[PDB]
Parts: structure tokens; C-alpha cells; sequence
């Protein structure tokens, strides 16, 4: 249970995406450790937007169109559907350094294989190199909680809890990114 100061969403501070129900990083199994977030959730060839780093750590650039970011903690955040990317190998960042687009193109979009409705950011929660369940995980202040199946976003199941405002907040709804929290 990653510490709920380390990260926040995979965003720019100051602005809004619409995540979707957590799901595996296949989307298939167990444990839930992805989500996806779009700021409009759009067609292909539309305007796409900057995926930021969740914390801080060191960026693998495993593909043109995938980027992890790897803290000293042995926690990790997975990006995937990514595009234009503007890191390193080895390079250190910081929450908030941005890694690139999320792609506007499914060839982009799937330079590593899988499937896509449309342009999004697939985000993974991992550990030592492996992923894990984003069950009560804070971004920001928000505490997660997962969903009973793949993708499942009824929001008395799926939600992103504020701990600090008390509001609770819905898969396809714009969620504010305030920053890392204290
Ligand atoms: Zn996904």
C-alpha cells in the first residue's frame, strides 16, 4: 500500500481527466493494478493530451509508445498508449514531469500489441517489477477503491475518494488533479 504522499494522478496539476473502472494490466485478470483516463475519451485522430509522471523515480523507455517510472521504494508506475515521448533512459523525474502524450493514433496506441476503443492512457501500479492491486492506493488525495470486476465503474463499487474533502468521485467524471498530497 504505496504511501499516500508518493503520488499523485498522471496528469498535469491543475487540470481534469476522465479515468475509467480499474481493470488488469491485460484487462482480463487479477490483481485490478490499471486504470485508464482520457481527458474527453474521443475518436481516433483527435487532440490528445500530456501524460505526466505519478512521482518521482527513474523512466525506462521500453518502447516508443510505453514508459516506466521506477522509484527507489521498488514502487512503480506503468504508461502505456503512450506517444511523443520526451524522456530518457535513466533519466530521474519528479510527480508532475511530462512524459510524453497519450496516443491519437491506434498504431501508436499499440506499438507493443493489446486492443483500444479510442485514445486513453493505460496507468499501472507496481512493485519490485510486479503489478499490483490498486485497492485503497492514494493519487493525490483520492483513495481508491477497486471495482468487482475488470472495468467495472458503478460507482458504488469503483471510486476515487477525497480524504480531504469528503466527496466522493465516479469513473467518467472530470477529476481534478490538485497535486501530491501531504
Ligand atoms: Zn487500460
Amino acid at each position: 500500500a504505496p504511501p499516500s504522499n508518493l503520488m499523485q494522478l498522471p496528469w498535469r496539476q491543475g487540470y481534469s481527466w476522465q479515468p475509467n473502472g480499474a481493470h488488469s494490466n491485460t484487462g482480463s485478470g487479477y490483481p485490478y493494478s490499471s486504470f485508464d483516463a482520457s481527458y474527453d475519451w474521443p475518436r481516433w485522430g483527435s487532440a490528445t493530451y500530456s501524460v505526466v509522471a505519478a512521482h518521482a523515480g527513474t523512466v525506462r523507455v521500453l518502447s516508443r509508445c510505453q514508459v516506466r517510472v521506477t522509484h527507489p521504494s521498488g514502487w512503480a508506475t506503468n504508461y502505456y498508449h503512450m506517444d511523443q515521448i520526451q524522456v530518457s533512459n535513466g533519466q530521474q523525474v519528479s510527480a508532475d514531469t511530462k512524459l510524453g502524450v497519450y496516443a491519437g493514433n491506434i498504431n501508436t496506441a499499440l506499438c507493443e500489441g493489446g486492443s483500444s476503443t479510442g485514445p486513453h492512457l493505460h496507468f499501472s501500479l507496481l512493485y519490485n517489477g510486479a503489478f499490483v492491486s490498486l485497492q485503497g492506493a492514494s493519487f493525490g488525495p483520492y483513495r481508491i477503491n477497486v471495482g468487482t470486476s475488470n472495468y467495472d465503474n458503478d460507482c458504488r463499487r469503483y471510486y476515487f475518494y477525497n480524504q480531504s474533502a469528503g466527496t466522493t468521485h465516479c469513473a467518467f467524471r472530470p477529476l481534478y488533479n490538485p497535486g501530491l498530497a501531504l
